[PDB]
């Protein structure tokens, strides 16, 4: 009878799509920057104009680390013998030799500079990104109406990055882990994008303040495989506090990945830049604690390809079907991966059950 | 000519039998307790009545760690979504869903609660323990006549647990490592149990006190593969000081194992509970130093399936033949494993040789 | 077009030849000494006379670590059961048993005691060293005219020891890494020995003093695969300061190796033993910083069997052809490995290019 767990070996291959490697301001200071990603090391530097360039970190001459080098003009100087390489990956200048060989070309990585952020496009097939596959421009970033990012990062070891994407369908953990109250849950999976819609409230059995029915309306969408944006809103004190929360990650290796996230808020009327920036901080700091709680779950949990779902669980398999799209060749993608699938959880019993617990635990004091 | 060493790969498989995972008082406090054993993780919790239950640590729903959970009633609540699992391994209650699937069953581990201790039965074939395979009840544990355990543990990395069992036939190390004087040595190997009989004394070249011929009579028996009990006695100050020393271990993985041991003493007449407990402590503290010295031997030694024995060495091969019984299927056990084999070392020359050294080293001072 | 890197798996096999395991004074104190080398552990002890002996560290009886033992007479006493083994590897005496088996023989390692140093000969084929394969005696070590070694060591992890030998042909790194000025460079590769000849000067853009054209004449030769000696000379203050710098290494495993080096100076006329020894120290301390800078290069670099060389690069492939000699059977060596190959780099443009940089960087201050 006993149901056993199925742990298939984690994928050696890495996902095809845009992966966010952090803010432009962090890469716009002239220096190069090493990054261990996709089972190797990349170097990211910024030419005189400002354009950020990305190549393989290992120099083709003697294997030197180009990220330990120095930027000179619009080329990267290797710390070993100061060979110069440009954005496109062609050796421009050898300082002690007359001229360079034409076959001196290294792999340049296709980049996109948007939303105050840097994206790289990994694709083991090696082809450039299509037209319809990209990253949305956020309503109005850059202008004074929205604050700058309260951006933060964690480095996770000992597990695969599949199970951060699994959170898209896990309504129940928001209660028992993050200490919120889901009242609504719907998911939509279109070709290469995966969505979560959620209306959630706080729970009364917590110490300081929020309204008795302080409610938040979330709307999160992976523009897959690794990059999510979340539009958030709560109508309190008359007007609505809009917030945009970014969740994005990238793999280092199959066993390890980096996790990035940040938040900006629209400037409410009658509020300064600092008060606005403080709201963004508090929100990100609150998410910080959230993902810290996930990490302890993720760190101690075992991988499992055969879940046993109840009737209140979201569509795990259809999420992991859609997510399989990115680890396979584009030519081998099937309809069942990119199809339109939608599903809403009947939370009526779930919330009724959670009301018993929240009230029961209030009576215990004082 | 040169004799070479034979290091065959350590067994992936784990031994079949009762393994002691420590004292009942350490698991009787309501909380769950994680334990990494047998190439995986188990969770051990105690229901309301007191009965200790053991299952696989990884939850069948989403792989959550049940040892990071909480006990509610007579079920274990998963820290991920608070699913409830009972002693037998059936899901009893999902708090946010109406009812549970009948196919929600996880692997329960067969347990035995005895001698103030908890044993689990691992057996890769998956069958329950027979009738004649078990653990002896100690003469009279529980009553006031015997003290509670001075119980202690070490965690050993970088070697297999075979070579703690090898100590059963190694008379010579007691001298050069543990600093005792063996006068007698006999071994008996019956079906699934392995015995050592030893009469040993102290050596005069040690600093403080013991009698000039202070003698100890040991009688140790593995009720194999992992669990040993040792009856000890010394007749001093008129009456006999009886002691019972437990040696027991369990594997974490092929490359790592935990080592547990403890001692109780019979209350001598005219002696309080505290003085009695102090004798148990001193003895265990003296063994502590002993096994610490073994660890340095075990840590720096290499594994070796082809020893080169002298004429004063105990039966290594016949010990490792008997010990092979537990890593093979019960159906593939042969007579040579379970046979009656007995052997006594003629120590006459050995002790004569050690008398030269002990006396020689007294003359060096002062 | 893009040129890709070729990282073939590092050799499991270890090089055939003399490897220097350090100074005789460090092994001449009676105690044994463990050493992890050649994918295993060796023990090195010194008999009563003084002769250093080397065997496998793991005792053939029960695998005990002989390096954790004690020397008694001209035999090594095992810390487990004090079995005694002599220089040739025969068990001499079991202290608690009457006599020893004749088949008790362990592997002794062929040694050479010279230049205040100890060499071992590894050779996976197991044959002794020929006549013409050895280590030169240094002009006049031992006498008062030359000081004792300022000897030093580093332990390098995460890379193969091939690429310290690669430095033999890398003129360019001396400039950009070590901050010197190469004016001359020639290499010679005879059967089993590899040579570098270099005339180098300091560069004027450095803070404190040296002459405006303070020049050094280097002459380094690997008596391969692992052992190099370097004769150095600079004619300053009328007479010539001769120096002899040793570079030598040995592998621990394919992924890790130890790096040793030291320097002695000829006593100039009118100079004491201490002033002389201080010159040796300063030189070794200056090399220290040098190899420390290499380690950061070696630590961050990737292995690469397909370099892309310019017209000012030394003969990498012909160095690695000659170096392949030692990882193959002696019977499978070809002419192209042991042939006479010589090559000199036309440095005229290289030095002209480096003069622009050194002068340009002087103008920047103050
Ligand atoms: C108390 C005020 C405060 O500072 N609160 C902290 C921000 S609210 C919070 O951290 C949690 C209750 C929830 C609320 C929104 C949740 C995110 C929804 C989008 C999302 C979809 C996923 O699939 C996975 C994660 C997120 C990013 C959710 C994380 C938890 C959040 C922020
Ligand atoms: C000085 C008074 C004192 O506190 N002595 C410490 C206890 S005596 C001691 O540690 C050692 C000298 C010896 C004496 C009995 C030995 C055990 C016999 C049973 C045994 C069989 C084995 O195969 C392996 C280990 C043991 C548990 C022996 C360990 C060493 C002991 C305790
Ligand atoms: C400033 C005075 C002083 O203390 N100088 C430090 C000694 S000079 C030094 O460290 C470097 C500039 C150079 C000079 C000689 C170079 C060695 C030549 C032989 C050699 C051949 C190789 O293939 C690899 C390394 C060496 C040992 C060279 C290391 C760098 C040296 C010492
Ligand atoms: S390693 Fe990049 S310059 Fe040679
Ligand atoms: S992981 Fe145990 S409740 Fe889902
Ligand atoms: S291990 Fe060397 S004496 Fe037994
Ligand atoms: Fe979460
Ligand atoms: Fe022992
Ligand atoms: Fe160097």
């Amino acid at each position: 009878e006993i149901r056993e767990i199925q742990a298939a070996a984690a994928p050696t291959r890495f996902a095809r799509g845009w992966h966010c490697l952090g803010l432009l301001r962090d890469f716009q200071d002239g220096k190069p920057h090493s990054i261990e990603a996709f089972g190797t090391k990349l170097v990211v530097f910024a030419d005189s104009k400002g354009q950020l360039n990305v190549l393989d970190a290992y120099c083709r001459h003697m294997g030197g680390d180009l990220s330990r080098g120095e930027v000179k003009g619009d080329s990267i100087a290797c710390p070993f013998h100061d060979w110069r390489w440009n954005g496109k990956g062609k050796c421009t200048d050898i300082p002690y030799a007359r001229r360079v060989p034409p076959i001196a070309k290294t792999r340049a990585w296709t980049t996109l500079e948007r939303n105050g952020q840097l994206y790289v496009w990994n694709d083991p097939q090696g082809n450039p990104p299509p037209e319809d596959v990209t990253i949305p421009e956020i309503a109005g970033y850059g202008t004074d109406e929205w604050t700058d990012w309260s951006w933060k990062s964690l480095r996770i070891k000992g597990s695969h990055c599949r199970e951060i994407v699994d959170n898209v369908v896990d309504m129940a953990h928001f209660f028992y882990i993050h200490y919120s109250f889901p009242r609504y849950f719907k998911n939509v999976f279109e070709g290469h994008t995966a969505t979560q819609y959620m209306h959630s409230t706080g729970r009364e059995d917590v110490i300081s303040y929020d309204d008795p029915n302080a409610e938040l309306r979330s709307e999160a969408t992976y523009f897959g495989p690794s990059y999510m944006i979340d539009w958030l809103e709560s109508d309190a004190n008359g007007q609505t506090i809009e917030t945009i929360l970014i969740n994005c990650h990238y793999p280092v290796s199959n066993n390890e990945f980096v996790l990035q996230y940040g938040a900006i808020v629209k400037k409410l009327p009658g509020v300064s830049d600092e008060i606005a920036a403080g709201m963004a901080e508090q929100f990100a700091e609150g998410v910080q604690l959230g993902f810290e709680q996930d990490v302890e779950i993720w760190k101690n949990k075992a991988p499992i390809d055969n879940p046993l779902l109840s009737e209140e669980d979201g569509p795990v398999y259809q999420l992991r079907r859609w997510y399989q799209q990115f680890y396979v060749d584009v030519e081998d993608i099937t309809e069942d991966m990119t199809k339109r699938f939608e599903f809403e959880i009947d939370t009526t019993r779930a919330v009724a059950s959670w009301q018993k617990e929240v009230a029961e635990n209030l009576a215990k004091q004082a």
